[PDB]
DNA sequence: GTCGTTAGTTGTGGGACTAAAGGATATCGTGAACCGAAAAATTAGTGTAACGGGTATCCCACAACGCTAG
């Protein structure tokens, strides 16, 4: 079996606004109670969070 | 000359907009006629009184002694 070394992802630091950071929290209950409830609940249901 | 690509618009669509109290509204337009459904009202029909013993209970009153002789 021939294998190759795994390639690590590359990324850059990014400054995010407070609204986007609040809306991108790992808890869908917290995000759904701030803004865009339909969108957060949709993504949470499709992804099964 | 011609076809796919990339970046910068441009128009269009979806999503935010303190906290406390309070918190009353007015709401058109009309086509007919018959049948069925069930909910309601009206009508038609039958009846006791004391007695025998014997005994369960009630109220209501009274008793539940003292002395002498063989």
């Amino acid at each position: 079996v021939t294998a190759r070394d795994a390639v690590a992802a590359t990324a850059t630091p990014i400054l995010q606004g407070i609204t986007r950071a609040s809306l991108q929290t790992k808890s869908f209950i917290s995000a759904a109670s701030f803004q865009e409830t339909t969108k957060v609940l949709n993504e949470a249901a499709v992804n099964g969070k």
